[PDB]
């Protein structure tokens, strides 16, 4: 153990994430270890390890050098069982092993994640303080301009920082959502209390649902408060049945995937294949606003659970969110 | 009571059927026979009939010589008392006599579904074999030019067949729907396991439920591997938010009634008067959907009837034909 070494070997880990690793140590472990011969290292006899490995055998897991996005329910997934091996290791030679092994055959996007995850949820990672997302994966939190302007500095081997640009809109309370530090809070924020955690993880977040009430309540406060500082007015409240009134264009690039689409203004709501119907919504939205109304949430088997008490609150962000 | 006989009488009785009979026997039938004398013929001490008469009486049963559909709640239940009848006799004396009876007087529709729907679950009907529809009362399975060609062979009696008919759409997986033999299924599907059964006639459909589920599932899905057959692509599913984008004309007539009325294409669902409101269905689906995401069905006391069993798909289809 010791830290200036779990720390150490983290940084490693993240150098440089989008190619295979140079450090030797990382390599030799990325070839030699065997995830499956020593179920010992392992709290659950290695259950999940070997339910990793069936997979990367299979060869049914997310290629490298492709997007994930932490909504896609099977990329979800796969990054989530990197967390649950790192995640019953007795000890560091587990973690290093695992997050080394995998590193290099399981994608990026997965790896990223769950590293991450991992180190703050897991037992065994006290010590360390994790790399700033900004500088681990840049494309993420970085222009698309400064990007490309990166990709010459490169081509080129001549060095140098260029700066980053963000009249005609409300691409004036900009500052705002696009500072990298907020961004950063924003995703820990769900890395801390995710939306996926089952009490099997090992713990109970506390009051994940108020927290989560609350948490965008002080966005959106935070928010409308800089609008106010811009002669701008209070943001409308999105509709199933309306308009998106204000679209905009990103210009930002993934690293492997393309650049965000854009979304013009004026549009018109389309039933997204593949994640539900609008209508889905409407209806999900009645559900919700009718406990709310009641006085009760009803489970499952017909049960009405009151929520007309201090616990109130968050049941209903367990149902929300 | 042969059979032969049973099925001579039959044929005897859908024979022209758009002109009083022009069998002596069945006449002096239709003429002398008096339903309710002898009400020790029926097993229900002619309960039945008295009802019959009663209406046939006050004169307000649908007239002959008109149209009928099975969907008009009342044309629907003049046509299910015959029905009633046929079905209490105990033996082909009573029977005979009733389709004859009222073969003469009724409606040819109410007629001609009460006679097959009877002729298939009385206990009497059992040697029979019914004539198809198709050449019963042709102008439901037969063109309107080809009706027409018909009725000029019968002005100048020449005879002689004609070819019927069927690039510029998807009347092209055509024979698909309009074939004679799909036709025929599908009205007998609905004369085995009528959406009207009540099991005071005397024993249950099994799954009608199931049954309904199912023979429209493979309807849709025979009708969605046509549609493959042909460069088509699989059949939108119809909202009531939406335009009817699809329209045709069917090119159909009525015998004593019209031509069956066309639609426009890209045409809006209007409120049907009479019948009922857009969004009365509109809620309908709703309160459907509710049933299936719950977990349970809930009757009219506010009992949860539960549907996440085995007999469930079935209950739900109670529910919704
Ligand atoms: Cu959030
Ligand atoms: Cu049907």
């Amino acid at each position: 153990t010791g830290n200036a070494q779990k720390q150490q070997d983290i940084n490693h880990l993240l150098d440089k994430i989008y190619e295979p690793t140079k450090y030797p140590d990382l390599k030799d472990i990325a070839e030699n270890f065997n995830p499956l011969g020593d179920t010992s290292i392992y709290n659950d006899h290695g259950a999940a390890v070997e339910t990793l490995m069936k997979e990367l055998n299979d060869h049914r897991l997310l290629e490298q050098r492709h997007w994930y996005s932490l909504f896609n329910t099977r990329q979800r997934k796969e990054a989530l069982m990197l967390f649950a091996v790192l995640n019953q290791c007795k000890e560091w030679y587990c973690f290093r092993s695992n997050a080394a092994y995998f590193r290099e055959r399981m994608n990026e996007g997965e790896f990223v994640y769950a590293l991450y995850v991992s180190v703050i949820h897991s037992k065994l990672g006290d010590g360390i303080v994790l790399p700033p997302l900004y500088q681990i994966t840049p494309h993420m939190f970085t222009n698309s301009e400064v990007i490309d302007k990166a990709y010459s500095a490169k081509m080129t081997q001549k060095p140098g920082t260029f700066n980053v640009s963000f009249k005609n809109r409300e691409q004036r309370v900009a500052y705002f959502g696009e500072d990298i530090g907020m961004n950063i809070h924003h995703v820990t924020w769900h890395m801390d209390f995710p939306f996926w955690w089952e009490d099997s993880y090992g713990y109970h977040l506390d009051r994940k649902g108020e927290l989560f009430f609350w948490v965008h309540h002080q966005l959106t406060a935070r928010f409308d408060f800089e609008r106010l500082s811009n002669w701008l007015d209070p943001v409308d409240e999105l509709h199933w049945d309306r308009i998106i009134r204000e679209g905009f264009a990103p210009l930002t690039s993934y690293k492997y995937g393309g650049e965000f689409p854009v979304r013009p203004d004026n549009i018109h709501f389309e039933d997204v294949d593949g994640v539900a119907h609008v209508h889905d919504l409407e209806i999900t939205e009645s559900r919700i606003h009718e406990a709310i109304d009641h006085g009760y949430i009803t489970d499952s088997d017909g049960h009405t659970i009151d929520i007309r008490q201090p616990k109130g609150i968050e049941l209903l962000g367990d149902i929300i969110e």
